[PDB]
DNA sequence: GCGTAATCTAATCAACA
DNA sequence: TGTTGATTAGATTACGC
C-alpha cells in the first residue's frame, strides 16, 4: 500500500453512544440511515459507514468467540447508495492517477476530488475496484 | 503499547448504457 | 448483458492517546 492515510477520528462519548444505539436498531443501515446519523452527530457519512463495517467485524468476532449465532440481516434491507455517475473526463483523470500510483494516500485522493468533483470516499472505492480488476 | 479507525483483498450484489 | 460502482466479511496496518 501507500502512505499518508487519513488522520484517525476520535469519537466523543456522546458520538459513541449514538453509533451504538443506532447499531442496536439495525446493524445493516442504508444510506438514508447512515446520512441521518452522520448529520445527527456531526461527522461525515463515510466515517459512519467505516464504523459499521468495523463494529460488525467486532460483533461477529465476539459472537464467534462466545459461540453464539449472529442474528444477521433483520427486516427489509434498506436502500443502497445511488450509483455514482463517473464521466469520461473523470474516468480519464482517475486512470492517469492510477498509472502513476495504485495506492494514493489521503493527500492524493483529496486533490482528485477537487479536480474530478467526485467525493473522496467514492474515489477510494474506485481505486479498490480498479486494483482488483487490473493487476 | 493499546485499542481501533483506516485500509486492504476478494467475492458478490446490482445500476445503467 | 458487460462494465463497473457499492457492499460485505474479515485480515491487516498505523496512529492518538
Amino acid at each position: 500500500r501507500g502512505r499518508g492515510r487519513r488522520r484517525r477520528l476520535v469519537w466523543t462519548p456522546s458520538q459513541s453512544e449514538a453509533l451504538r444505539a443506532c447499531f442496536e436498531r439495525n446493524p445493516y443501515p442504508g444510506i438514508a440511515t447512515r446520512e441521518r446519523l452522520a448529520q445527527a452527530i456531526g461527522i461525515p457519512e463515510p466515517r459512519v459507514q467505516i464504523w459499521f463495517q468495523n463494529e460488525r467485524s467486532r460483533q461477529l468476532r465476539q459472537h464467534r468467540r462466545e459461540s453464539r449465532p449472529w442474528p444477521g440481516r433483520r427486516g427489509p434491507p434498506e436502500g443502497r447508495r445511488k450509483r455514482t455517475a463517473v464521466t469520461g473526463s473523470q474516468t480519464a483523470l482517475l486512470l492517469r492517477a492510477f498509472e502513476k500510483d495504485r495506492f494514493p494516500g489521503i493527500a492524493a485522493r483529496e486533490e482528485l476530488a477537487r479536480e474530478t468533483g467526485l467525493p473522496e470516499s467514492r474515489i477510494q472505492i474506485w481505486f479498490q475496484n480498479r486494483r482488483a480488476r487490473h493487476p
